[PDB]
């Protein structure tokens, strides 16, 4: 039988882990360095005469 | 009569000329590099036992 192999692995470095920062709906909103108002909006007007 | 002095200037450089970025109330807005927003804050609580 072909059976799922799972190498020898060493304690987890601290400088690996990353998803603390990122694992909550609140969380990907904190990670934005701007977030999106309306004041940043630009409409363009096309006008005829 | 103490009257009033004005030196004689030369034409306005345009490295010194900041004002165009800043004369209207949206402008101020723009020129934040950060806007605040309801997300951002943080609320304490003291909880008693």
């Amino acid at each position: 039988m072909h059976t799922a192999e799972f190498l020898e692995t060493e304690p987890t470095e601290i400088s690996s882990v990353l998803a603390g920062g990122y694992n909550h709906p609140l969380l990907r909103q904190w990670q934005s360095e701007r977030q999106l108002t309306k004041n940043m909006l630009i409409f363009p007007l096309f006008i005829s005469d």
